[PDB]
């Protein structure tokens, strides 16, 4: 009952290696790093968002074992989806991108075996 | 720091309204009850399916006081959605209609204030 925790904390990075991989990139790229709060028109986006969160992130805390859990990472990866839809407009482009890899995501998480 | 939970839970309960209204009955309705399991087809549901999860299970919960927070809710919105990309083909249509309804509950469930 917690070497299955380490089976599913495997699949989460194999998740999060195909969020990162070429077939994606189209649509993932905005994710992949930490978004850059100096940029023009970001002047207020710490105001909005109280926990930024980004994969490059996500990806050092399942390598430090930050993870207890695949549900805690799972919460990670949707604080970030949340974090594009609190702060953008609905029409925004870059939220249809979050939508096509919260694809990705979803079925991936959902199909993971326990 | 706790009257704040008492206001997202009231968001939760107008997300919740919002999904059961005929603007997304189109693609709301597998998701209004629990599934059949009785059903042609169904005989594996619960053999694949560990923890079932519907609208108005999560309405009756809501109303019980059942979630501690928001994040409660949320966690039984996603597990019915994920029930759902678990148990079925990827393209099957039911599949894409969770989709769509998911689409409503994350916009609404990440605009929520805090
Ligand atoms: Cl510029
Ligand atoms: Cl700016
Ligand atoms: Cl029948
Ligand atoms: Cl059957």
């Amino acid at each position: 009952k917690s070497s299955k925790i380490s089976e599913q904390l495997k699949c989460c990075s194999g998740i999060l290696k195909e969020m990162f991989a070429k077939k994606h990139a189209a649509y993932a790229w905005p994710f992949y790093k930490p978004v850059d709060v100096e940029a023009l028109g970001l002047h207020d986006y710490c105001d909005i968002i109280k926990h930024p969160m980004d994969m490059s992130t996500i990806k050092s805390k399942l390598e430090s074992r930050e993870y207890r859990d695949a549900q805690e990472f799972g919460a990670d990866v949707r604080l970030m989806f949340s974090n594009c839809y609190k702060y953008n407009p609905p029409d925004h482009e870059v939220v249809a991108m979050a939508r096509k890899l919260q694809d990705v995501f979803e079925m991936r998480f959902a199909k993971m075996p326990d």
